[PDB]
């Protein structure tokens, strides 16, 4: 038939799954009543859930998050399987595939098929972040909460920084087919913040 | 040919007008940082800035894991120029347009030329809103932070809810032409609320 839409983002809500379960990082709603007309506000981590990286998140200084350009964020974007992986994606696995100057790639693993936080996801090895960056593409998208985990000085976050690539972590992936889709990735419109919550769809187009 | 995107949304910051200028309405941000690493907090109204209020049916009796569905807020609408009305939009300004069951359509104003929140925004009337919940239309749009005043008891809102009908409000449409679009209407995926910020798109696709 038509237009196939895959939404990829995790669900906010207290209780969710946070970064190495710090109770901290969880969001709160609050809610008050008098008469007719809901208040509500919700308080939440910009690092929550399915969320884009802003530089000033691992840079002093760095850029912040209405420095990222829309039209990065929207378009072309390569979804690879690489869900037979452990610990971790090097060079060595995504050396082969078809990656190039401006892509946006998107990286499916056991992450994805996880529904609770674990402290030894699937992230993207300094090897592979080099490789990425040299090769110059405009952003990587993952399925953990954050890219990158045992590696002092955080190194990948610093290299993909370094060579303008946005980031989005966070993403859920499991229910969607490897190959070539149009992205919308939507985030909310925050003014000098080191990252946002971000909608993310997947457009077959 | 080559497509554009038309970003419809207010940006959000402390300081950013507010329905009715009320300070308890502003964000806050918060932050930390711990050497290299900087991460925020906010803390917002769901009705802040561009934002969507959903019909209460659509998040369904607890709270599940249910959000705002995505059906209606992805896909065609039409946007008209009505930015000739004065005061209020009602049956006879936009009974001629072309509008039919399941549309979404979006409404450019007065409000989208002015950056402040204005007391004497134009909003839709009941007369207007009943004329389109009765024709089954599937969303509605405006730009101002609220789609109704000046009628004591919501008419407006009730009777569009009633219909099932979803609504936007704070869309910033004075960039966009009369006409056809692809949206995407991206709210923050935050379980159990029936209203939420989002991120809006228009394609012209
Ligand atoms: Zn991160
Ligand atoms: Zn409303």
């Amino acid at each position: 038939a038509a237009m196939k839409v895959y939404d990829v983002t995790a669900p906010i809500y207290e209780g969710m799954p946070v970064y190495k379960n710090k109770p901290e990082k969880q969001p709160k709603r609050t809610t008050i009543t008098n008469g007719y007309v809901t208040e509500s506000r919700i308080d939440m981590d910009v690092h929550t859930g399915t969320h884009i990286d802003a530089p000033l998140h691992m840079v002093e200084g760095g850029a912040t998050f209405e420095t990222i350009p829309l039209n990065d964020l929207v378009g072309p974007c390569k979804l690879f399987d690489l869900t037979h992986v452990n610990d971790r994606i090097t060079k060595d696995d995504i050396a082969h595939l078809d990656i190039q100057e401006g892509d946006f790639v998107l990286f499916k693993t056991k992450n994805s098929f996880e529904d609770a936080f674990h402290f030894e996801f699937i992230f993207v090895a300094e090897d592979a972040a080099r490789y990425l960056a040299d090769k110059q593409i405009r952003g990587v998208g993952i399925d953990a909460l954050g890219i990158e985990r045992a590696q002092e000085g955080h190194p990948t976050h610093k290299t993909l920084f370094s060579a303008g690539v946005i980031i989005i972590e966070g993403l859920r992936l499991k229910d969607v087919p490897e190959g070539r889709y149009f992205m919308v990735a939507a985030p909310l419109k925050l003014v000098g913040t080191d990252a946002a919550p971000a909608r993310v769809l997947l457009f077959d187009r």
